[PDB]
């Protein structure tokens, strides 16, 4: 074995923690819950994980690190029965992990590079949803039934272009930080048209103006007439909102300044069907009519606090790919409780800087425009980029349909190795595999789970339910660790210095109100079967 | 043992088949689907369970029927592996059952008996179903933990009410024939208050008119001034739709008639959020302001036919409940089939005479009006009552509480036999009982599995799971009356005239499209649940 702290345990752990979030909901959590909320959750998503590696480094720093995989250290440290759970847990973790990467990847796909490739369109005037679930959920049963057959076929061709894919997501996050500097002095052209508060997409009509000059002729433009159903500049067909009140444009991005942080300071939530609006600006009240209504920027799910948690958490999930190579590294017990821990502290200052960048530099407009109505349907991170918007395009899509691949290569390993191991006889029959080893009746149970996954057809339906298996994965190894030493144990040992119970106890406890945060019912039904396999033991 | 066909089998059958979907959703399912679709629907959903009576007849006319239950006849005479399937299936049937019959009776107590009695409200202008979900809740729990209370110690008190329960469903059915037939020749005095095809809410304003007169001076009514918002007459403030349109009354139960049946004939599906309208009359078309969207009455869910075929399914489920007296019967291998067998035929003889009853009395707005908005927050079934509508209100009421007692005392009486059965040994630990046997730790987890379908706090949302589940009981016993003649096992020789292999087979497919039907996803989990253990065997 000789493989280091930096290609051994780090930059596998750095490559699995960054992802898909980064790129299409924070600059929405920064705009939605403001800069101060946007970092409360961020630090309570990374003391889950921070305490979780401290009881990870205590698992490490303990006995011999026998090799292959984080399944087996665990299993082996802290007997079966909690390393049935934690495996079991991060093995369903992983499965809709896959999931929640490839309906990233088409979000991606159909709205930024070529809406044109989508089979169903919005007929009628409203329900524009159904239309892009059911076209979502096409193409992810196609990238799914792609994607494992490769994996069927060509897991080395999957293990050669792994540093590729963490190359894309390096160039691409530099590519923000730089157009975030250069936007103090020289910010880039994208202007928001604005009715009063209330902004509207800008991609249905021509002009941002009310009236026009044509051929020495003052003549209405084509967004007085979606307002008023007439091309006469003197009907009473209009609604009211649209007479009383002017149209402006804005800078999209004002640059980083204070005064544009000051703004974006504090939460605006938003309910299903209200319009994004500013605060500054004079807007006569008046009602508006219903036919109107689709000539706005629209908040597409309501939004509070518990529902920006469930979101955010698979962002900092990533730890447990630490110790995939545990018998490839030199110093097992050393290089494993630094890696997790320095790229977990990376990853979080990346994360805290990047919430500040966001909140300093883009209006909190553009912000909140999930799927970027208010400019022209561009990415509001892609518009802060320095070279181009297409950069981080094409490189947040080819990073989560690496991701992907990842994630449908690590779980069949992990439910071969649990097959094998033979503590739950129930799935016996998926320790079958090929002369190379490669697993079959578990990578079509990982095709069959994942599916499920893809056809709830929304990223933001799905990362609830992958907070809700890490956090009881996460859950238990903070057990397993403080009740081997509160009952004293033997050949429970660990040799690292900045361990204590305590730190185990606090990290099991804030763990699980995060499940309560993330969604209190689905957290409620696993407790009942939680304390119903207590009371069968 | 001495009891007969009458009181044995077809009485229990007969009240475990009616309840609260009769009385809260059926005049809204005519409504929303139109006679003949709603026909359709009870005619399907009529032939799962008379089929699957079909099977039964076949469990029953073989060997000995061992008393006690109807557990204990599948398990003795099928195996124990589908014996088990069955008992499950048919035990988390009953809990969420339990479930359904508590969250109706807290709709007609909050909608209809003690509106006064809710403890949160709709602040704000929109969001009434979120303090609606919250005000189910809390009742909901109290509701369930009384009655667990009262199965903890009075089951001798719960048994000796069940024939008042069956007698206020009989006589509450009874109101409403009685009343259908005086709509012949006196129809009841219900007005509808209508502008052009939108209907509105009564129970707002107080005049079914634009303008009235007071001490000799044209003035501005209550309704002028909510669509208006203005008391002047000649403003310009009125959306157009009001000022194009004129205020009319209709009558809401014109009476039985074949022009009223010809126009409630077709469907009439809505999505959330459309108005409920008239066909036949005239109404100049106009934009309308999103401010007077309050004034109106809204579909409250998104209806088709897979929604209502789910909504419906349980109103015919109760087959079971005619065997659990099996070992005090005198004949039991002829009183359960003829009295199954005739308590479905009686039973879907109600349900088809009572769609085309409403189709043809009540109009299509009152009837597509959930929770009765159109009619001032009244009951459309107790409306056509002949007494008056509150025998219904009441009745119904009392019959809900009864049914989800009886729930709440069959299923840890089930839990109990599969228990101390021992097929599955997970389940070993709920084996304890008192000293009158009656069950403990059942006990518990029926009130905390019934407690996660109360949190759903929803009618409609609950009921496409009781489909779920008593769909794949009756699948599991169309499959173990098929597959032992095609096997030709020994030991299997139903003694029973009309039963044949192709029938029950026909029954499984026909109960396994409506698992599809009623929510496709749910079904299309428990297919892998199934094909998974199957692979473990
Ligand atoms: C150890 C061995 C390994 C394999 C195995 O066991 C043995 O492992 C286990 C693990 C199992 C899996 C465990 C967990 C599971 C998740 C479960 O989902 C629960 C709820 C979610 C799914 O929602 C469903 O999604 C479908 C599809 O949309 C819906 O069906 C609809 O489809 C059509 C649409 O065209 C239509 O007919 C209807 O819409 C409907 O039929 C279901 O109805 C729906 O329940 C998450 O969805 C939740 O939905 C909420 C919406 O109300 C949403 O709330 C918010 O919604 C929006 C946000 O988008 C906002 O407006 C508001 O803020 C809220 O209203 C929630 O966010 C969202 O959580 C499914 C099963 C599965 C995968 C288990 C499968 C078996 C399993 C793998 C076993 C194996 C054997
Ligand atoms: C043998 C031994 C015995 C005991 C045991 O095993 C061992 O038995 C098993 C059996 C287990 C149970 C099996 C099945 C279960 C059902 C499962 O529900 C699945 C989905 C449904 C629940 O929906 C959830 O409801 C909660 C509460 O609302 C939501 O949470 C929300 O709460 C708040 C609201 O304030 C807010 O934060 C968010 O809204 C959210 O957090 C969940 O999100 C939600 O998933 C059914 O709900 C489905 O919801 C759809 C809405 O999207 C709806 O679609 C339609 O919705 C409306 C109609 O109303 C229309 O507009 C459209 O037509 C559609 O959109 C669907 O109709 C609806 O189906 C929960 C677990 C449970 C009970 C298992 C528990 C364990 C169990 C008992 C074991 C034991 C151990
Ligand atoms: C919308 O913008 C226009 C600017 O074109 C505002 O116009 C007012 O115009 C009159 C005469 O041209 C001036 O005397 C006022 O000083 C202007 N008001 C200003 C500059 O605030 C108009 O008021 C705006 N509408 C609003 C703010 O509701
Ligand atoms: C944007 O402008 C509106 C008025 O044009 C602001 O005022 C609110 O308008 C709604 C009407 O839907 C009223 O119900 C509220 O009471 C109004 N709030 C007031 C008067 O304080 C609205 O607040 C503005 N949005 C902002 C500033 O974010
Ligand atoms: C609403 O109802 C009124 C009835 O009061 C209709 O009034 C019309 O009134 C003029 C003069 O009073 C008559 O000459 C017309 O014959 C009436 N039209 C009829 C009876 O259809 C009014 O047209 C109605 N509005 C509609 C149908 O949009
Ligand atoms: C009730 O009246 C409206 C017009 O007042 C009817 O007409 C439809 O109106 C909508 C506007 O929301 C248009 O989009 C449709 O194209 C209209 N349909 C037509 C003209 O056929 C509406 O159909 C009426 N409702 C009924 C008869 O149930
Ligand atoms: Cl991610
Ligand atoms: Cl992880
Ligand atoms: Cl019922
Ligand atoms: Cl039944
Ligand atoms: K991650
Ligand atoms: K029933």
């Amino acid at each position: 074995p000789s493989m280091g702290t930096l290609m051994g345990v780090y930059l596998p752990c750095l490559q699995n923690i960054f992802g898909v979030i980064l790129f299409l909901r924070l600059t929405w959590m920064v705009g939605t819950a403001g800069v101060l909320q946007a970092l409360l959750i961020v630090l309570i998503c990374c003391c889950c994980t921070l305490l979780t590696a401290i009881s990870m480094s205590a698992i490490a720093t303990n006995g011999v690190v026998p090799a292959g995989g984080s399944y087996f250290m665990i299993s082996r440290s802290l007997g079966p029965e909690f390393g049935g759970a934690v495996g079991l847990c991060f093995y369903l973790g992983t499965t809709f992990a896959a999931a929640m990467y490839i309906l990233g990847a088409i979000e991606i796909l159909l709205t930024y590079i070529a809406p044109p490739a989508a089979i169903f369109y919005p007929s009628g005037a409203h329900d524009t949803s159904n239309a892009t679930l059911n076209n979502m959920r096409v193409y992810g049963t196609i990238f799914l039934t792609f994607m494992t057959l490769v994996v069927f076929v060509g897991v080395k061709y999957v293990n050669k272009f792994a540093s590729l894919f963490l190359a894309c997501v390096i160039i691409s996050i530099l590519s923000i930080y730089a157009g975030g500097i250069k936007s103090i002095f020289d910010p880039p052209v994208f202007p928001v048209c604005m009715l009063g508060n209330r902004t509207l997409s800008r991609d249905q009509f021509d002009i941002c103006a009310k009236t026009a000059v044509v051929d020495n002729e003052t003549v209405a433009t084509q967004l007085w007439s979606f307002f008023c159903h007439s091309p006469n500049l003197t009907t009473d067909s209009c609604d009211p909102y649209f007479m009383l009140n002017n149209v402006t444009e804005i800078p999209g991005i004002p640059g980083a300044a204070a005064g544009v942080l000051q703004e974006n300071l504090w939460s605006a939530y938003l309910e299903k069907g209200d319009i994004v609006e500013k605060h500054g600006l004079p807007s006569a009240d008046a009602p508006s009519l219903k036919e109107s209504l689709p000539l706005y920027v629209v908040a597409d799910i309501a939004t509070s606090f518990t529902v920006l948690v469930g979101i955010f958490f698979p962002s900092v999930t990533g730890i447990m790919a630490g110790s995939n190579r545990s018998g490839d590294l030199r110093d097992a017990q050393k290089s494993i409780p630094v890696g997790t821990i320095l790229a977990i502290i990376t990853t979080s200052l990346v994360y805290f800087s990047s919430v500040v960048l966001f909140g300093a530099c883009i209006e909190g407009v553009v912000l909140r425009d999930k799927y970027g109505d208010g400019v022209s349907r561009n990415l509001v991170v892609g518009t802060l980029a320095w070279p181009s918007p297409w950069v981080i395009v094409i490189g947040s899509f080819f990073s989560t349909c690496g991701a992907g691949l990842q994630s449908l290569t690590g779980a069949p390993r992990l439910l071969q190795a649990i097959a094998k191991d033979n503590i739950i006889p129930f799935l016996r029959v998926f320790g079958h595999g090929k002369v190379n080893g490669e697993p079959t009746w578990a990578l079509l149970l990982t095709a069959l789970i994942a599916e499920l996954g893809i056809l709830i057809a929304s990223l933001d339906m799905v990362a609830p339910i992958l907070s809700m298996f890490f956090l009881m994965c996460y859950l238990f190894v903070n057990l397993a660790c403080a009740v081997q030493t509160l009952l004293r144990t033997p050949n429970w040992r660990p040799r690292f210095k900045y361990y204590h119970w305590a730190l185990s106890f606090l990290g099991m406890s804030l763990c699980l109100a995060l499940m309560f945060v993330s969604s209190w019912y689905y957290a409620l039904v696993a407790m009942l079967i939680a304390g119903m396999i207590y009371k069968y033991i």
